[PDB]
């Protein structure tokens, strides 16, 4: 029993982290096969960041200007290219620790683990979600750029995020491993405001199922609702609309607990309208929305 | 910016996890050098668990009855001994992935990372604290026994916990790596109730400092207090007494923020007496107590 914000074991990703230096800027790289992936803003002076022309800045850079260090051993850079907002540094050595991997672009609501790194060295691991506004609420200091987000399916690491920047509101923006930003964000130190950080309704419901499985049942009530009635209340509370697809995805947790998804919706409706009244659910005083239905089943079934 | 419940990178510990089977029971082992450490209850039938005599049960066990598997490779057991509540299985092969390590016995309030494992395979990593009642609030299913808790200082893993059992209240009990239980718990399926789970005051204050550093300042007030006045309020709210030693330990965060520890105590006093009024601090609706002053400085300074 018990339910924790749980990250994937980070070992497979620790084995891929390197240091990238361009001029005075040091940040992190991901070394997979003979390619090191890093934020293209590694080439920017702090001046450049206000209005960078990456193609023009890149003309002034040669292979030998990209200093790549794996542990305390230097890698030889034999090629470099820009793909969207990432640089791909071709090195002469395949990472011997390259795991089986994929690059995936996740949807808002999806969760992943972050291995926070500084100078190519792992600092810590924590669990995040892609917010509905395409920000993530990370823990990232200056030097953490190039830190990556991932999921593991058995022995295959799906890389979904690379850390690029912090907005003036202290929320985080980054790319997939093809260098495309999540959301409308750009790698420029300009005014960029995030939109509404809505609550991931399907994730809250998953977590309420987690709570029932783990013996936390006080919030279960005598009511049901409909998708349309629930959604009226969800919109009022800046919750994402619930779709039949979400209902279908909760099907396993519905079956395991014997609680109809629309009955759990009616419980969530009352929690929104009435609050927690100083009570807690799985040790939280607010409704947690960074566990997916897949996460709750994984953690409640002990997948490795 | 940002502040997350962050675990140590688990790679160094993933490299030590093995499967231990005795008869029909499979659980996890920790392989360091040529010794595999596991809960002695691996030798128990579900019947045995009600009133086990471990010395008597162990007489019926030989080296060849302890099946140890590292990945999908079998280790040869050449010796076994009981130390307190752990078994030490001597194997013929030194773990080639043995990190630099120590066994430490932590105090209540201290935090550590858990690598939850099933069948010797890492499932996930999360952060815990030794509660004042010597329980931990983990996420552990049946098969998770032998999963370990640890801290890393640079390249040295300090192992502090091995998971042994879940109490009927779904809280967790375990040993240090010398096999001594934290608190009064025993490896028998008998009535064992935990005492008062008090709040780790110094940890709450550390986290309030974390909040100020990360721009969350609404709870800072115009008041101060004294240790004795604060402690009167702490006791009333089942908070641990604050000592001068705690004040001294917060000194770094006091200095970094310019907020006197007793001023932050007066802020915490008002939060206890008045509640959050539906507000949040670092995304929490309750006062977080599983970050140590050391954790807050580490995460706010980016130690690797
Ligand atoms: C608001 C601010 O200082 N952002 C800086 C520095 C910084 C980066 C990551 C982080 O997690 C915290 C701070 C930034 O975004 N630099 C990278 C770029 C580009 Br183009
Ligand atoms: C209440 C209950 O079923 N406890 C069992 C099974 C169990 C173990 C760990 C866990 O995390 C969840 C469940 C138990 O404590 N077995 C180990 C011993 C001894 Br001696």
């Amino acid at each position: 029993s018990g339910f924790r914000k749980m990250a994937f074991p980070s070992g497979k990703v620790e084995g891929c982290m390197v240091q990238v230096t361009c001029g005075t800027t040091t940040l992190n790289g991901l070394w997979l096969d003979d390619v090191v992936y890093c934020p293209r803003h590694v080439i920017c002076t702090s001046e450049d960041m206000l209005n960078p022309n990456y193609e023009d800045l890149l003309i002034r850079k040669s292979n030998h200007n990209f200093l790549v260090q794996a542990g305390n051993v230097q890698l030889r850079v034999i090629g470099h290219s820009m793909q969207n907002c990432v640089l791909k540094l071709k090195v002469d050595t395949a990472n011997p620790k390259t795991p089986k991997y994929k690059f995936v672009r996740i949807q808002p609501g999806q969760t992943f683990s972050v291995l926070a790194c500084y100078n190519g060295s792992p600092s810590g691991v924590y669990q995040c979600a892609m917010r509905p506004n395409f920000t993530i609420k990370g823990s990232f200091l200056n030097g953490s750029c190039g830190s990556v987000g991932f999921n593991i399916d058995y022995d295959c690491v799906s890389f979904c995020y690379m850390h690029h920047m912090e907005l003036p509101t202290g929320v985080h923006a980054g790319t997939d491993l093809e260098g495309n930003f999540y959301g409308p964000f750009v790698d420029r130190q300009t005014a960029q405001a995030a939109g509404t950080d809505t609550t991931i309704t399907v994730n809250v419901l998953a977590w309420l199922y987690a709570a029932v499985i783990n013996g936390d049942r006080w919030f279960l009530n005598r009511f049901t609702t409909t998708l349309n009635d629930f959604n009226l209340v969800a919109m009022k509370y800046n919750y994402e609309p619930l779709t039949q697809d979400h209902v279908d995805i909760l099907g396993p947790l519905s079956a395991q607990t014997g609680i109809a998804v629309l009955d759990m919706c009616a419980s969530l409706k009352e929690l929104l309208q009435n609050g927690m009244n100083g009570r807690t659910i799985l040790g939280s005083a607010l409704l947690e929305d960074e566990f997916t239905p897949f996460d709750v089943v994984r953690q409640c079934s002990g997948v490795t």
